[PDB]
């Protein structure tokens, strides 16, 4: 039951994954960007997934970038999107910082959910 | 399997809701008014409570337009066993104010499936 | 299956939740910290653990802390990482923030996660 990926353009880089331990699978820029400090920067990646159910893609941090005071914002991909998957890279660092096409900037991880019902009661 | 049960402490809260059947979050929603300057951060209270699921933590995660203006989400740990008014961090990273007004959403509850592992110290791995 | 675990030095504390209901394992400081505002540091525990299946581990904030402007860096403990589990704690506060060897500074979430295959398609 695979997830099936598609790339926008030739640019895009199919995810990998290089453990059976590894929590996720690496992302990487499609585009050369540059993020001065104290800044943010929406990375496209090209890569829209159907993704699985009860579930939601997660983009976390690589943690050589979050040592260089590179962090993540936002991060939530729904199991319903079908669009352009995009990493949000604050930059918390002192000097600015290159992405260059093809870099690895985050880590997708599959992580699973839950969808109660919610009703309102008069007490827990 | 079963409800999630959830209570509004005052008149001021809002329902979590999920926007569709494929979103990740439940909104949660600002009770109350508030102002937030450029480099700082604010306790949001929802005035919701509830009765989280089990072998479940909430993720109070960020929203992606805020994410973009500048706003994160600072702790965000709901456990389990929590019953009081579920708070939200929120952080302006932003260069300029941030207004949070009664009714706006600033964030999505995750219900995220969790383990809850006995350990056991070794000496080797 | 249970988690196993060793103390690289007596410096390291055992995670233990504090409650029945609790979503983390605390994690502590084996050492002296001194982080200024505007900094981060990645923070030793002297644990290490052969992670449960399906499953990574998040280095998660403490809400107090939080409170105080301190966050949380990187944090994804892969299934197959064996080595020194470290805290990257970020002084986002106005003032100094001292850790102490033994002082709580995380806690650490069993996440449940997807492994799933990916495929390439032309359209989803
Ligand atoms: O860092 C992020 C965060 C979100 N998204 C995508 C996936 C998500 O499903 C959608 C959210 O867009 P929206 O309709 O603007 O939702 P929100 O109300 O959260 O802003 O954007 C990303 O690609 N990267
Ligand atoms: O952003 C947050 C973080 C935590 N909490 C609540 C839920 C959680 O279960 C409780 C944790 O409180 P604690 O265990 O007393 O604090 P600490 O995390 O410092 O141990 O506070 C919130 O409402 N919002
Ligand atoms: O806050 C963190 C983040 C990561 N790690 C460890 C666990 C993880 O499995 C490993 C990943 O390191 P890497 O793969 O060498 O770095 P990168 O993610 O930049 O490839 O480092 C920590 O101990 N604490
Ligand atoms: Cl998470
Ligand atoms: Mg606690």
């Amino acid at each position: 039951s695979p997830v099936r990926f598609v790339k926008e353009t030739n640019r895009a880089k199919s995810p990998t994954r290089q453990s059976p331990g590894a929590a996720g699978y690496d992302l990487y820029s499609a585009y050369d960007y540059t993020i001065p400090p104290g800044e943010r920067q929406l990375i496209k990646t090209d890569i829209s997934m159907s993704m699985p159910k009860f579930c939601y893609g997660r983009i976390a941090p690589r943690s050589g970038l979050s040592l260089k005071g590179i962090d993540i914002g936002g991060g939530v991909i729904d199991e319903d999107y079908r669009g352009n998957i995009g990493v949000i890279l604050i930059n918390n660092g002192k000097c600015t910082f290159n992405v260059n096409t093809g870099d690895r900037i985050a880590q997708l991880i599959y992580q699973r959910i839950y969808y109660p019902e919610l009703e309102e009661v008069q007490s827990l």
